[PDB]
């Protein structure tokens, strides 16, 4: 669904309501617990969110651009073509990028739904390409976007973001981009819904410096020693003078929110039976997050460069990192503009500013606890909290909370609201969660623990309950892959929820954080090791060893297949003994190829999308052994991606990417 209208407040004007917004959202949250705290026996509803990028192929010029001119698609799919969507069980909404689409099923899946995830993902995609073909008929007749061919691709990263000729707007630099003030992204990369340029502007003003994301450059025989795309400019002070100071030799420099929030992911959200199981599930999924990031890697290039990393995470982390240099415990790059390293923080609250170790977009900070295996000593890392919020969640007359749950919320509330509408400044806290949502939705982490609304009282059985969002997955090109990875986590969640008396997944948080750094390394999946529990079926045991992704998926004692997946499949009767029995299942064959694809990637038998892209660039005739992705390499890569998406093996690319057995299989068998 399309986002409702508002008048955003810009940072200088909105910062004055930070405490008001925090206070009133805490009250809203208290009403939610008071109303929905005792929900129970909620069904296992779940659903995915896919994010897409609309790419314009200029086949005559050999240039694939991002398409920032067909964003009406989102309004039309939510207006006069919404009937198409509803009939087809899909729903569409905006994302940060003006070229992006997001789509979900219109109703959650319930329990195990087989091939229907993939069916539903194919329908989302077929409806987007339908709309796009309609525009191509209109444009033809109005003689517009002549030569151009727009295709939705589930890319994690656009390899040429912020590089010359990367958007289908002639001469986008003939005006200034006051929102991001980036050297590379015109503000047309941003979706027109006012929230998005608001967040962009708000986060930069608060920080008092452009966002800054330095990603290690892959080092080839002829790679420049610096990011030679940086340039001096004079539109904006201080921002146009930052790059010289902020960049680093051997690092890709990115300076704008769209480099991160202009990237895409797969997400899956699950409803637990009640809040307690929701805490248990959340805690248990914490170390799956860095593992699945590493496993799904789909981002080996940024801003026209091959990177020495394989996932998007740290780039998105920096893109919305509103921390002043004070909060980061570093000097302002330009002390004359960034007064005392406080950026846009009001002086009459600079005395309350904390040093905060992680960006508001970062891995989970705290186990919620509240289950039998939990011990507060597993929360062993630096996690600042808003003490006032903790105090109030502990002592109040609506819903006093246990200390571990209170500390989760209090950590979330160390942040300021960065997107605030004038209209919404005073709410009815009994019925509204908008203020709480303000902070909740702008703490972006590897999981999200989702309260219901005040409306979701236990008697109302169909309301959304206590939910856990699983956020780390990179998005893959094929709907077959995304459904494989969606069902994977489904089966892991069902496993956790089913065997909850016996699964101890606790490890020290400091280890998870370390895993998150390791998951970024180039080819991590193929050789790096990760702290993973030695056993899950052991009261009090929180011993880890360091296991490869292959061992983490396949070890009999602690592996995802033998301890999570296979046990749930036996238990639900899909198999007697082993997951591989599905190959010869009459009802369940596709589930076999889903799992086989996963296992073969986890063992290094099939490449990740990140590796496939990297090979593609490195093996390209025009590649100049210097780390650069040119318009021409970009064009061929994305043509390949278009063929892969569409199971087009005419050039053997699908066989090359999925191997013969899976390729032949998806080419001859449609999900149904
Ligand atoms: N009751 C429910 N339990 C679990 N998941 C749900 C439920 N209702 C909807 N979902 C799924 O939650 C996700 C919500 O998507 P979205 O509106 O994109 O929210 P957000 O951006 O906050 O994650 C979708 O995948 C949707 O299918
Ligand atoms: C600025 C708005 C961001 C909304 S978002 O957090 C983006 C997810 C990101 N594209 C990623 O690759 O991790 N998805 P949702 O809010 O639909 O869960
Ligand atoms: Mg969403
Ligand atoms: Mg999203
Ligand atoms: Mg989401």
């Amino acid at each position: 669904g399309l986002l409702a209208l508002g008048t955003p407040l810009q940072w200088f004007e909105s910062r004055t309501y930070n405490e008001h917004i925090r206070d009133e959202g805490i009250e809203q949250l208290l009403y939610i617990f008071q109303a929905a705290g005792k929900r129970d026996n909620d069904p296992l509803f779940w659903g995915d969110e896919l994010e897409y990028m609309v790419v314009d192929f200029d086949d005559k010029e050999r240039n694939s651009m991002l398409d920032v001119c067909h964003d009406k698609i989102l309004t039309e799919l939510n207006m006069e073509d919404s009937s198409l969507c509803e009939a087809n069980d899909v729903s569409f909404h905006p994302e940060y990028g003006r070229y992006m689409l997001e789509a979900t099923p219109a109703s959650p899946y319930l329990n195990y739904v087989g091939s229907y995830v993939e069916v539903n993902m194919q329908k989302r995609r077929a409806i987007a390409e339908y709309k796009l073909s309609e525009y191509a008929r209109q444009d033809s007749k109005n003689n517009l976007h002549v030569g151009s061919r727009s295709v939705p691709l589930t890319l994690t990263v656009f390899p040429r973001m912020g590089c010359p000729d990367f958007i289908n707007i002639k001469d986008p630099w003939n005006h200034k981009n006051a929102a991001s003030r980036s050297l590379f992204l015109p503000d047309e990369v941003i979706n027109r819904h006012v929230r998005f340029p608001n967040l962009t502007a708000s986060i930069r003003t608060r920080r008092g410096e452009k966002v800054c994301m330095n990603v290690p450059m892959y080092k080839d025989i002829a790679t420049p020693e610096t990011d030679d795309s940086i340039y001096d400019r004079d539109w904006f002070l201080p921002e146009d003078k930052e790059a010289k100071l902020a960049s680093k030799p051997g690092f890709i420099y990115m300076d704008s929110m769209g480099f991160g929030m202009g990237c895409s992911c797969l997400q899956v959200t699950f409803q637990a039976p009640n809040i307690n199981k929701a805490r248990y599930l959340y805690d248990a999924l914490v170390n799956f997050a860095p593992i699945m990031l590493a496993f799904s890697a789909a981002a080996p290039a940024f801003k026209g460069w091959l990177a020495d990393q394989d996932v998007r995470w740290n780039v998105i982390s920096g893109a919305v990192d509103d921390r002043t240099p004070k909060e980061r415990g570093v000097a302002p790059l330009l002390p004359k503009y960034n007064k005392n390293g406080f950026g846009g923080i009001a002086k009459d609250v600079q005395d309350k500013v904390l040093e905060i170790p992680k960006s508001r977009y970062s891995s989970v900070d705290l186990f919620l606890g509240g289950s039998k295996f939990f011990n507060r000593t597993y929360n062993d890392t630096n996690v600042p909290i808003n003490e006032k919020v903790l105090g109030r969640l502990l002592e109040n007359d609506k819903a006093p909370l246990d200390y571990d749950l209170a500390k989760h919320f209090a950590h979330l509330y160390i942040r300021d609201p960065v997107s605030t509408f004038e209209e919404l400044l005073n709410q009815d806290n009994k019925t509204s969660s908008n203020h709480f949502e303000n902070i909740q939705s702008t703490n972006w982490q590897t999981l999200r623990f989702k309260p219901p609304t005040q409306q979701a009282t236990p008697d109302k059985k169909d309301s959304p309950g206590w939910r856990v969002e699983f956020r780390p997955f990179e998005v893959q090109l094929l709907d077959f892959e995304n459904a494989a990875y969606s069902v994977l986590i489904y089966l892991i969640v069902d496993s956790i929820l089913t065997f909850s008396d016996n699964i101890n997944a606790y490890i020290h948080m400091s280890k998870v954080w370390e895993n998150m750094k390791i998951a970024h390394h180039r080819d991590a999946i193929l050789f790096e090791k990760f702290h993973w529990k030695k056993s899950f079926r052991n009261d009090t045991d929180v011993e880890t060893e360091d296991y490869s992704i292959s061992e983490i998926f396949h070890n009999p004692e602690n592996g995802i297949f033998p301890q999570f997946v296979t046990p749930i499949l036996c238990q639900k009767g899909f198999v007697t003994k082993d997951w591989k029995e599905l190959k010869h299942s009459s009802k369940h064959e596709r589930l076999y190829y889903y799992l086989k694809l996963i296992s073969d990637r986890a063992s290094g038998e099939l490449p990740t999308t990140a590796k496939f892209f990297r090979n593609f660039v490195l093996q390209h005739p025009d590649y100049k052994h210097d780390s650069k992705i040119s318009k021409s390499i970009n064009y061929d890569l994305l043509s390949t991606c278009d063929r892969l998406t569409h199971l087009d093996d005419s050039k053997g690319e699908l066989t090359s990417f999925l191997g013969a057995e899976i390729a032949e299989y998806v080419k001859k068998n449609k999900p149904s």
